[PDB]
């Protein structure tokens, strides 16, 4: 017996199975000691390896013939019967597993690789219904997985669902840093169409960054649009009378082309005005001015003629998704850019002047 | 022989098949005694583990190789051909399995891992359709999988489906307490848009908890939709005259945005009113007042011009479930909160004053 190991539970390891390194063999388990409480193991390694055997390593288990698909794969590697009769286990070093070591007598056998890197990275979640969650979902930004989900509790204290994720140690002083909102992604079949095609087979978790403190326990928000696509834009705030069509990814139209989206509505601080939270990409920023009134184009509206009746049907996404449209009245004093808030009053009709304004916005 | 077993039924098991503990090998099976009536079978265990052997101890069976899907997921343990020969044993102790031994003469044999768990926990539903139902069907509470189904019994004296389900031993006091409704989900493509897209693959049972006296006895209710979303909310009744185009799933609309969604709908106490049953989410319920008039908004309302028509389509949640819009009159005294029990009566109009009204609803 070289070094020991210790664990609750024991399901896969078995007494004679083979120690691997970097899935490749060296070493041998001799020994399965029991107790009542807790388990101990027992590993031979070499007299040259344990030399090189660093106080910074972490063991952890794997059993029997695993075919993964992870997408398009099959393939099992170069295996001996040793795993595939018996429970291996294969270990390697990181940095900062010393703590694991100071707390405790000896080592602990973590019971996959992902516990194992489950070291300082393990941040909480809080949701409200778990009917997205998975165990093993991963959570990603930019379509870079940098985590994952590993158990889900239900509490009925307070009604809600813990839900504990890791992160890998490069992305945990990056991330986790207060003000990072964690988001669902899953697909939608409604009025509004649907951007999110490979969420059908297995859905993620979309973040924003933050910065500030360490906090490592977060809220789960809804199932946002707006942030993916539209980021680190110019935030606008815009009061109307109605909702009406708007809704979470609404675009904002100048002279027809989409240059932001709605990122939420929220009613008013006094219920007379709802309030429609918009950014403006970061190309586009300058094209918002203090004096850009604002006027809501939803949907189809054509003109009846008496004698003859002219009609014009584009098929827009104003139908689907009623945007809103602004231009720039000319004034040959410019009025400065819009600040990261400011509240704009929402015109109900459309002013006819707006063709020929052709107010002159440079850069 | 250290202990033996009692089953009526023997599938599996299989004379020199192995002990297992916690899915790891210790004991061995050694005799299969028949009889007529009730099969006996008989196990070894080491002079150690029989001293640690406890009274609060269940023995459940298993047998063959079995690959598990588990959503994604084939792997098959670190195992002998002990299991993959002959049909397997595993046991483990749990808190309160003394009543099995106090009644009978000795330990039963369950046939798997499921039925091991059915002591206390087990419950039975009455449903009038199992088209739903099948056995191993999760129950769910938050997405939380909280209990399964086990078996289905028809009876034609009653002509009803008796099923009956399991509750893990967590969560089989906070739950059954009475009052607690059991409702199947199931994927809808029909005229209302559908918000279940696992359901198509594994559908589960979504549950309220309740307060009272613990039953163990349950009615399977239909399948809702307001149930899961909407809870712990203010619970209003509407009267009408007609339905209309309302149904269980129609939003409740406040200036445009969706502050609640209606419960179902049943005819009145004399059948001259329909009641329309809402409830209004914890955040927005103290908008609605003791005065506060409601209307129907459902479907598309345009109109004509006869010299020019101006027209407005906003493709709304309305035209698919036509919802249900209020706002508060201006009273200078303003009225109390509505109770969690109050009638309403609809205005068949949208009275045009709504947009003037401005009363203003603190906190």
């Amino acid at each position: 017996t070289t070094v020991s190991l210790s664990a609750e539970t024991l399901p896969d390891v078995q007494a004679g199975s083979v120690v691997l390194y970097r899935k490749f063999e060296v070493g041998e388990v001799i020994t399965v000691r029991p107790r009542a409480n807790a388990f101990d193991i027992d590993l031979h390694i070499k007299p040259e390896y344990r030399n090189l055997l660093t106080s910074n390593s972490v063991f952890w288990a794997e059993g029997g013939a695993k075919v993964q698909l992870n997408g398009s794969g099959l393939t099992v590697q170069a295996s001996p019967l040793s795993r595939a009769l018996k429970g291996a286990i294969s270990f390697d070093n990181l940095s900062g597993a010393s703590a694991s070591q100071r707390k405790g007598d000896k080592r602990i056998l973590y019971a996959s690789e992902t516990a194992a890197r489950a070291v300082g990275g393990q941040i909480t979640l809080h949701a409200f219904d778990a009917g997205k969650l998975a165990v093993g979902m991963p959570i990603r930004y930019l379509g870079i997985d940098i985590g994952q989900i590993q158990t889900l509790d239900l509490i009925t204290a307070r009604n809600e669902v813990q839900a504990k994720a890791v992160l890998y140690p490069e992305y945990v002083q990056t991330f986790a840093r207060g003000g990072t909102r964690f988001s669902v992604v899953t697909p939608q079949i409604s009025a509004a169409g649907v951007e999110h095609l490979d969420t059908i087979l297995q859905p993620y978790i979309n973040v924003e960054p933050g910065r500030g403190n360490p906090r490592r326990d977060f809220e789960l928000q809804e199932a946002t649009i707006t942030d993916s696509r539209y980021l680190d834009g110019l935030s606008i705030i815009v009061e109307a009378p109605e909702a009406g069509s708007l809704g979470i990814g609404t675009p904002v139209l100048f002279r027809g082309l989409e240059v932001g989206t709605v990122t939420g509505m929220t009613l008013g601080t006094l219920s007379d005005r709802v309030m429609i939270a918009m950014r403006i990409s970061k190309r586009y920023q300058h094209l918002v001015r203090n004096n850009s009134v604002f006027w809501l184009a939803s949907g189809y509206s054509l003109d009846f003629g008496l004698t003859g009746g002219v009609v014009k049907t584009g098929t827009f996404n104003q139908f689907i998704r009623g945007g809103i449209a602004f231009a720039t009245p000319p004034g040959t004093p410019l009025a400065p850019k819009a600040q990261e808030g400011k509240h704009f009053l929402l015109q109900e009709s459309e002013p006819k002047e707006w063709r020929e304004w052709g107010t002159a916005l440079p850069k």
